[PDB]
């Protein structure tokens, strides 16, 4: 299994966005795999991604939400339409899972602000 090939790269502090990586040195298929992002305030999504996408070597792929008011601009900016809060708290665990359903990654992030100089927008 693919433990690791993609990992966590960033992530909004509100949870509008995943920001994954693919360190690996081949093409990630990519669509089994699924990020889970758990909210303790009680809501808790997995975006299952879409087998016809494969994510490249050394590149990186931006999942943001339908309700982030964002122009979904593929193959760079995939957007789960129909998912407004993309897993909204004030701290969330955001897991990366595989094509085996193995947890390849995970990153607890918090609303403290995460993105710095934001400051022109």
């Amino acid at each position: 299994s693919a433990s690791g090939s993609v990992s966590i790269e960033e992530i909004d502090l509100e949870g509008k966005f995943v920001q994954l990586k693919n360190n690996s040195d081949k093409d990630q298929s990519l669509g089994n795999w699924r990020i889970k992002r758990q909210v303790l305030e009680g809501e808790e999504i997995a975006y299952k991604f879409t087998p016809k996408y494969i994510l490249r070597a050394g590149q990186m792929v931006t999942v943001w939400a339908a309700g982030a008011g964002v122009a979904h601009s593929p193959p760079s900016t995939l957007v789960w339409k129909g998912q407004s809060s993309w897993g909204t708290g004030e701290s969330f665990r955001t897991v990366l899972v595989n094509a085996d359903g193995e947890e390849v990654a995970m990153r607890t992030v918090k609303k403290s602000s995460v993105m710095r100089e934001n400051e022109n927008g």
